[PDB]
């Protein structure tokens, strides 16, 4: 079928590229997202709905093709087709380990994204009325926020809605970010960043000490980091509810998000347990900025590397609860910036998921992911969701806290450490020691940090 347009990958893409060239098995930086359901669902209804984001989005269109033919691999474009490749199936299975053997299938599907394979759309189903939906999808076609698009376009669809005609494309986003590094837009949010990172000549970037959590323990293993292609052991809890309620208000009193207060608790037990006194957290954020891109598909996410350096131990919480809401406040005036194009403008090396090296992430080492959807916004014709099982990409960092913040629900935290350092108890030793800590300063903000 026909070729419309021919694009350049957005920086966001060009970087996971050259992340997913440099990793033995890109099978690795698959996303997977399962939506478990209850009531009815009609397949035909559900397939159309599924099938018309399909075509109104170039994205779901959208292969990537090799550029010359021994670059090797220096270019890569979109080829935005008229029509997609992508398929959405409903399929019958046993019983929810049948629809569970179905998922974790789909987290070891190979993409064929030269072909324009890149998603998977999938209504596993059972019993009665039981559903596991599941999108799945290479990293240049999605993100969360894509995520709750589909998840949302789909149940309008089903319900009979019809969508705006207006679409925002992907590669029109795309170039006009590009288009403002290369005319100087972003020159001042560089320099911010470049600034906050500057070392004197000596001296390298400090990266995170390894935290004491321990296996036990007592007298440090400290050995060296295991090349393990980023694998991460992972922990996952619900926050009580009293706690949630206690940091809304503490963090209303003190002009400040709910979110900044989990950063601010993330910071500060991240120093307890390293003792380290300058280190750096990316802080995901959609870097999405307008209706349009709000609206839109694709991969827009970013992350912020706010560095976190004079570190002072005697200051309350609720002080250093200030002074990290006014952190981020600046972070999101200099949001615009895709970090691999910073990454690569400090002299940074792209990292790699392999099995002979396992070197800490470029530039900060801890990662911080908090977001307030409403998961029941996409909820499709009488089927209630109930649970999700979400498997993201890997990544290189050692540590990586990921919260949702569903405001009808509790929220729901996950600890990831790379296995390179880490044991498998760990995350959760991590998670119940912020939990801990979450629950000690939402009680009494006046209490010093360490």
């Amino acid at each position: 079928n026909s070729v419309l347009a021919l694009h350049p990958l957005s920086l966001g893409q060009e970087y996971a590229w050259r992340l997913q060239k440099a990793a033995d098995d890109s099978t690795i930086f698959n996303n997977t997202i399962g939506m478990f359901m209850t009531g009815s669902i009609d397949a035909k209804r559900l397939s159309k709905a599924l099938r018309a984001v399909l075509r109104r989005h170039e994205i779901f269109r959208t292969g990537f093709a090799a550029v010359g033919n021994n670059a090797d691999a220096t270019s890569l474009a979109q080829i935005v087709f008229g029509r997609t490749k992508n398929k959405v199936q409903v399929i019958q299975v046993a019983d929810r380990a049948g629809a569970e053997e179905g998922y974790w299938q789909l987290v070891q599907t190979q993409y064929d994204i030269t072909a324009g394979d890149t998603l998977r759309l999938v209504d596993f189903f059972w019993g009665k009325d039981e559903h596991l939906f599941v999108v799945a999808y290479h990293r240049f076609v999605g993100d969360g926020s894509t995520t709750e698009n589909i998840f949302v376009e789909a149940s309008q669809l089903y319900g009979g809605v019809t969508l705006d005609k207006h679409v925002p494309q992907f590669a029109d986003l795309a170039t006009r970010q590009r288009e403002a590094l290369e005319s100087g837009q972003m020159d001042a949010d560089l320099a911010y960043w470049e600034s906050m990172h500057h070392q004197p000549t000596g001296v390298v970037s400090p990266v995170l000490p390894r935290m004491l959590l321990g296996e036990d323990g007592l007298n440090s293993p400290n050995h060296a980091r295991q090349p393990n292609s980023w694998k991460q052991h992972e922990a996952i809890a619900r926050l009580d509810p009293m706690v949630a309620f206690r940091i809304r208000e503490r963090s209303r009193k003190h002009k400040a998000t709910p979110m900044q207060f989990y950063l601010a608790a993330y910071h500060v037990l991240l120093a307890r347990l390293t003792g380290s006194s300058d280190f750096s957290i990316g802080l995901a954020d959609t870097n999405r900025t307008n209706v349009d891109e709000l609206a839109g598909m694709g991969f827009f996410a970013n992350l912020l590397p706010l560095r976190f350096r004079n570190f002072v131990p005697h200051i309350t919480f609720g002080e250093h609860l200030v002074a990290t809401k006014d952190k981020v406040r600046e972070a999101m005036q200099h949001a615009r910036v895709p970090y691999g194009v910073l990454l690569e403008r400090l002299g940074f090396e792209v990292p790699g998921a392999t099995a002979e090296t396992a070197e800490p992430a470029p530039l900060f080492q801890a990662v911080f992911d908090y977001k307030q959807g409403q998961a029941e916004s996409g909820s499709i014709g009488s089927a209630k969701m109930t649970e999700v099982i979400a498997t993201r990409e890997r990544t290189p960092y050692d540590v990586v806290l990921e919260m949702s913040d569903d405001p009808t629900k509790d929220p729901l935290l996950t600890v990831k450490l790379q296995s390179s350092v880490y044991e498998v108890h760990h995350p959760r030793a991590f998670l119940e020691s912020y939990i801990s800590i979450l629950s000690m300063f939402s009680m009494n903000p006046a209490l010093k940090l360490a």
